[PDB]
């Protein structure tokens, strides 16, 4: 018998937080913020701050790729970026977890990723000037795929949706400039690829919902309340007419 | 010649309405055996058949049909949970034989409970319900997975039966545009060549009897005790006809 | 000598030496009358019931048993495992001696066009697809068999809306069956299937007289042959189709 | 020195007559019409021109493969070219000079073939109904590559111009269906493989000039002057703005 | 020591060595003077006349010899034979000391473009193609050799005007001997050619007063060097086109 | 904990200039100027420079691959890039950085390179009548991507901003023309490509600012304050609604 007791599996009702534990237990994980600063600790000692603000500057301008970045550098940096891949075991791609990779270093350290975005606006693959080109005043501070672990879920539904579809401005814009692949793919398609590991970070146990959040209103995107800039509110409208 | 008088004397025989009708449901798609699913996770899983069946419902739902690779991108303690259900469950990929389970045919199988976990699981689809509410306001979560159709009542009234499978195929129309990229440059008419052979399978089946169904859709909050479609059903029904 | 090239253009024209030549030299798919002859052979006197099941499985389910015997249920699977062996079926185009799923519902053309009616939610097609590009679309128009059926004897007029009606179900026939029709032109389209399409309807598989009467039966065309709203709704609907 | 040598020769100025004649002798030769004729008359005898006509509907209508086309066909017609092939060896594509092709024996009797593709319209790759989606009224004797050896080249520039640009408008769509190779390939890219043996039919020593003109007036496609049809004139515009 | 990048381009520009280099340095598909010096060689009295039919078999035929013998006449055959064991013909681009008809072509220019009048229809570009893109175009212009009788010494306006209404040709000719410029833009197409053009228009073979008594002759500037409105039609014709 | 550090190291805000450093430190470099010269005078001798100045005419008209330009060439200067090839060690593409490539000696040698573009404008990939169909009277000495090295970044926003759009004019139809990979890709997707070594050559510490503005005054680009000419200004506009 098993059309009877497909029925009563279905009515065992749901248990909304048993579903909401499996969900970030089986969540995507592009990388272990805490696995990447034990590890940068380890291999760095009193250095690990210094290298790990130039590991930023490398990931945000240059790329994932050290040893392909190595070819067109200069003599000074060439050297540099040697020392660091030696040091710090730096590998490309996603590798393994006890495994350090440009983008990780800056993925984990978003607070600040996002800080330094202000001043390297110029340098990235999308510029803020590309960015204002499709909403006035886009925030800096979201330019770059670790921003949302910057996110705090606990904001109203409003406001969250608000933060988050001002971020995938960004991203969609990013997304198409990174990868070649794109031909000619809708927002929907690339939104696909971007999604994933932004609610990934967005949900995530490292960093509180509280110090998230003061982060959010240090950067000007959120006020006491959490109601998001205009700013935000501009790029999040932006992104809803955009294809 | 002698053979071009008696195809018409075949011809003549008029149609036998039911005759048909219950020879397209034998010949019918058939992407999973629902009795040999369950039968096998009762086997593999004992009495924890269950609890792993939600659990393989979540993983199925929000990370896709390919464990080993979704391991790969995974926590710690995640990736080890799913490693122990492949082998516990002898899990597979994408469509292999009938005596083998994947975590698409666990979800299928059991879409009673697939389509109650959307509306907790709606923003982390690879379709949020977010984005379906911008095509239709207050979308059924429940509709939101290809599992639905097999709670889809045939017995229904044509046209309030047509409003539930309309409502329907504008998740799939989002739905199928994401999950292939191979989509390219086509028409709403073309997706739905593609999604709608499992659709109708699962919707005219022998799992779970007509009035069973219904009630499933009544308690979703999709029709009503005589059968008619709620307003947000008919909402996405004509959403459905006036999209591309 | 290049007055020989001359002279033969002078003997004037013969259009029914042409007309003759075009139908023997045409292009022939397979043999209605083989494929009855075999039916019968191997079924006996089940030999109508298994064709009725034949169609269903071509409508439906398409030209491949074996495969499509893999994605179904358990009684149904092992039906088809009977037909293959009771009548000896294969895949695509084979010899004399066995059948195919495609060809049985081809040279039963009368019947299969009346399932059409049934089976139009079933098809790759569905009647609700087409009637988004026409309305009230022929169910009895959806299936290729169908151009087997037409009277070429029709005024030219009234023969051209029943093709260009057809046409219409074929052109988006095709783009879903063939996947390397991407972007195709309807010109282009057109060419892959109006070879057969004339093939069928100049055929010598039932006379004029009688194919005609399947055409009204149906509720194409009226006793005097002009057809019905709805396939001059779908003539039009073909040319400014794309 | 040589360069004072180059110009006392480039400049011996021009005689037509001469280099005239060359063009003529070293031009592109698809096939000798004269020894297909002689050929058809050795191996048919007085049967030569009712098999001719048959071979005119073979090659219109199922192209020039004799023995691939009779894998599909009726009992009857497969009979018929099995005994065609055998009277007259008919060969596929390109052979020897000594050789019969279908399209050899429907190139050569020009005269025929265009005036058969009003009856066979429907039965060709591309139906006149295709034309006539193209270029309102197409010219049914435009539809086939051998029309191109009606063609007088006496005749204006203006008018000779717009005879061609409307057969080329057959040409171009005909193409595109014969070969399976042009999947997306320019109007100018399709034009450079069928114009090189139009060119070479329409400026054909075979039959005269006079001859030539008497058929196209026939055919109605020009008058009496030479004016062409507002149907050529309509598919000659029909072909410049085609892609 | 990190500072004599600006002391090197204090130095000023010289015109003279610059566009000397750049002729030094300019592309070169074949020597003139070396084609001509073995047309002698080879062909003795009877090399002009050979010559002239070469001309004749490279602008309608191509550069093959021995591929365009196989589809030709017995009589063309014969002296296309009689040509390639003359004058020891080959295919392509080979060596210094090697003939083929592209070259034979191009090193007499002069002769070459005064057979384009007669030869128009027969070209892979015929002057019916070019005419429907501009007015009356010049078939002096329709041939890559054409370039080898531009004087550079025109004023600037006049030399542009020539230039461009050759370069319309050229745009039309490289889509249709190369199936690599699919779709490519007329920019992409002209970088192709432009190389070889410009090569051929400031080479010493042949003097400037010399070059501009060719283009008056084939009356496509006047006693001063104005263009003719044909080929004024043509350049602009070429700034408009795609 | 590592979640308490991390704010840690976010909070101990950002210093510009030590972000400015890595970031020009760890910038995209395509050539060392100063060991291409080195080498150059290492190689040459006395006859360094005149060799430099034929590279320059050969790199901007002939390409970068020595040997296989030398094929299409006179019998005399095939002799003379042989001889250059032997003298200076010249290689194709991008090697290591004690090598010499005829694209190097036109980028290290800037100041030269723009001034012949002036007399090579019409020998170019791109012609400055094809420069001038885009914008009036387009500044010739932009017309090579070693220009971006005669930048001077101290300039005002606004009229370092028009320097740099006016040149990327050229540097959108140089692209499409030698890379044949672009076909129909959007101007943001070929600007990708080579805004990277273009700004790389702006901020490098090769020439002095007051040094490269005084060069953009005497090719007329901008005027003693350094507001930039009509010329630039329109070409400028010509980029932004270019496609």
């Amino acid at each position: 018998n098993y059309q009877e007791l497909a029925i009563q599996f279905a009515a065992q009702a749901v248990d909304r937080n048993e579903i909401e534990q499996w969900v970030r237990e089986f969540a995507y994980q592009g990388f272990d913020a805490r696995r990447v600063i034990e590890l940068l600790k380890q291999y760095g000692g009193a250095d690990w701050e210094k290298d790990a603000k130039k590991m930023i500057v490398l990931a945000l301008t240059r790329g994932n790729k050290p040893r392909r970045m190595m070819m067109k550098m200069s003599k000074e940096g060439k050297a540099t970026v040697e020392a660091l891949i030696n040091k710090y075991k730096l590998k490309e791609g996603n590798p393994s977890r006890d495994e350090l990779t440009l983008s990780r270093v800056a993925a984990a350290l978003a607070g600040r990723t996002c800080q330094a975005l202000v001043v390297l606006s110029e340098w990235l693959p999308v510029t803020g000037t590309t960015m204002d080109g499709l909403s006035p005043a886009y925030p800096r501070h979201m330019m770059h795929p670790s921003f949302a672990g910057m996110v705090d879920p606990s904001l109203p539904g409003d406001y969250l949706r608000a933060i988050l579809d001002a971020h995938s401005l960004y991203l969609l814009q990013f997304s198409r400039v990174i990868n070649p692949n794109l031909r000619g793919r809708t927002k929907e398609e690339v939104a696909a690829t971007f999604t994933q590991p932004m609610n990934a970070a967005v949900n995530s146990n490292f960093i509180s919902h509280e110090k998230r959040r003061e982060f959010l209103k240090a950067f000007g995107l959120v006020d006491s309340n959490g109601k998001p800039s205009a700013a935000v509110m501009a790029a999040a409208q932006a992104y809803k007419t955009a294809a």
